[PDB]
């Protein structure tokens, strides 16, 4: 073959097809995992300032990050983590959370290593492990049993201590923790994080912790960073995303925070891949964090206002989707909620599709074509052997304009009353 | 061990030391490979327009490129290459030329593959080959005969056919071509490209061609793209950089052009690493290319005016550097020229440095600290076994403001009085 063997089995991109099918129908697109409204004015203004300020901002900045950005990341997150963070040794600016994840896998995961992944998982964790020669090892959150009185909560999806412990071996290099979780919206508790911490310390494993949804927490639930737990800083890489923080997904700026003895290897990958991140977006992100640090916990702060606003959008969507028999699982965080479609699988078992195509994928195509609503089938966030079991959930994104939620309700009205 | 074996031998970054030392002294920085004056107005205005326009430009764009950008790249470079280019199948937008190179190496280079690299080489080609499991194989340009008191020319650094042919084996996967070359400023001739093309076809080898300095050509020399030669489109990946095209290195936008059967593998790497490139800089680059396509070959176009202006800066620097006994090699393209320091090595051999330290590295440190001028030791663009033999050149960048060149002359006049 022409191509490298590291690419085996990772060429299929579900997202390219998802975008394709939605674009051919008249839809309310609740599949897109980004806002369809503007970022806050201070963020847009920050980028405007960066592209109209010191003309030298048009030229290269420092390899490991624009210094004013690494300074504020170290200060702001050092406070939150209860850790002294050196900007030069403990911070790397990357091309989004995606680039940060990729850099961590390529630095640490080697042929034969195992990587523990928690289902449902942000889908790239599996192919990134594979491309680095690692063997993914899956542990499944166990859905809470639902009574048809009250809706389930993401919090009730359990990480079984015995099942998790049994996944660790001498070959475990890393465990990937995503909290708040996409697609499920689970916000991991202190007790759950202490379990993960205990096993990572026992087995000398690195925890790669994807915290992009840090600020998107609801119902009084608190984001806890595993790197803040005793002894965890020295074995944790913590990842963030400016796009998910400031509702500006197209900025594609992210970072990794961690101890020098691990970070040095990520710096090695960085300097031998992209070398620099763009200068001006970094300046915009630095200015945006400065604004939020100055207004920390205050009523006008984005980190106070925005999750409150999005909690209302969540509640609106939860009520609306029930009108057609979808069963939401209330998320404690993230942009997302999932709905159980088991009643549809029961009443409408035979949908067109390919052999061994999970029901949810077939259902989403049906719903797009017939009802004009887009969701993402949750089976894409499962290992292939588990897709036959976890085939009855779909993911919706509620971080949407009020007009979009109105349009959703119009589709639901038609679904209920027409034909 | 903690880190992946793919990182072996690639952790050392010479650029961090160079940048650090220069920041610690009063200097005219001719080591920085980027302009110290603004990008052209139309380019800065394009970015301003992108960050103040359609608010949805703040959110994710398409994975393989912002469609207006891939459209104009395909149209414009299609015309330049004499090639029908499909924007969806033949174009990938990347995080600069660096990201483009990285994507190519990770898609195609596998364990045990040989990659032919031409010395002097842009330094990342070697470690990128190594991280992909490849074995770098070096062919060395031969500096031309030092003639009748005249300065050397980059054109006369020869690519010996018998040497090059001897480097091709059944294990050769790719050859990396950089034209115009950094650091040398050589613009490869049609004959030289035909030599490379003939061997790539004979041995069924892919040519990765780094053409970031495409527009920076002088003295009537023409940039020829190897992908435009008969039979080469099907085996060539052509790389460019928006930063080097529009004098905006901090934008970090690049691209790869090539046939689908190769590009599909680069897309696999892309979707499993960064996933998206930032939206708004892509919009700026698209607008900038649209401007230049409309004015193509006209006197008011940047691609005509800018290299003409920079040729004047080149000529100024060539004259000035000779005043202290540095011997420039006249470049036909790129931002750079190199000067022979052999007369200094001979008359001043005993500069402080480590036991094995190439003379040029020692000379640059002495020049920074004592003469107030920064250059880059050319030995960093050689394989380690060859560094002791090519230790007598340093690289200057002439793409500088009038004021900077005046400042250079002030340093040089002070040096001359103390030769
Ligand atoms: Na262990
Ligand atoms: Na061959």
């Amino acid at each position: 073959q022409l191509q490298a063997r590291r690419l085996d089995g990772i060429d299929y991109n579900p997202w390219v097809e998802f975008v394709k099918l939605a674009s051919e129908h008249d839809v309310v697109n609740l599949g897109q995992g980004f806002p369809d409204f503007p970022p806050p004015d201070f963020a847009v203004e920050a980028f405007q300032h960066a592209v109209s300020g010191d003309f030298m901002l048009n030229q290269y900045t420092k390899t490991f990050g624009y210094p004013p950005l690494t300074k504020i990341l170290a200060s702001f997150f050092g406070e939150l983590l209860g850790q002294e963070i050196d900007p030069l040794r403990n911070v790397l600016v990357t091309v989004g959370g995606y680039g940060a994840l990729f850099t961590a896998f390529q630095a640490l995961v080697d042929e034969g290593d195992e990587v523990i992944i928690i289902e449902p998982f942000f889908d790239c964790y599996e192919p990134m492990t594979m491309m680095a020669g690692g063997r993914p090892v899956f542990v499944s959150l166990k859905p809470g049993p639902i009574q048809n009185g009250e809706l389930g909560s993401s919090s009730n999806w359990q990480l079984d201590p015995m099942e998790l412990a049994g996944k660790f071996t001498s070959r475990t290099k890393a465990l990937v923790l995503n909290t708040p979780n996409n697609p499920l919206g689970k916000v991991f508790s202190r007790e759950e994080l202490e379990l993960v911490a205990s096993l990572c310390q026992q087995h000398d494993v690195v925890c790669i912790t994807d915290e992009v949804y840090q600020w998107m927490v609801y119902d009084g639930h608190q984001h806890i960073s595993i790197a803040s737990l005793p002894g965890m800083w020295e074995r944790t890489l913590t990842i963030g995303s400016a796009g998910k923080t400031f509702s500006a997904t197209g900025w594609k700026v992210g970072w990794v925070l961690g101890p020098d003895h691990i970070m040095k290897h990520l710096r090695t990958v960085h300097q031998n891949s992209v070398f620099h991140c763009p200068t001006q977006s970094q300046a915009a992100v630095a200015e945006s964090f400065e604004r939020e640090q100055l207004l920390f916990r205050q009523p006008s702060s984005y980190f106070v206002q925005f999750p409150q606003a999005m909690q209302r959008c969540r509640d609106h969507m939860i009520r609306s989707l029930q009108s057609v028999g979808l069963k939401p699982i209330i998320p404690q965080g993230s942009y997302f909620l999932i709905t159980d479609i088991s009643d549809f699988k029961r009443k409408m078992p035979d949908l067109p599709g390919a052999v061994d195509e999970p029901y949810d994928r077939r259902f989403v195509k049906w719903m797009i074509k017939n009802k004009g609503l887009v969701a993402i089938p949750v089976s894409i966030f499962y290992s292939v052997p588990h897709q036959k079991h976890f085939d009855h959930y779909i993911r919706f994104c509620f971080v949407k304009d009020e007009a979009t939620l109105q349009a959703m309700d119009e589709k639901l009205r038609k679904w209920k009353v027409e034909l």
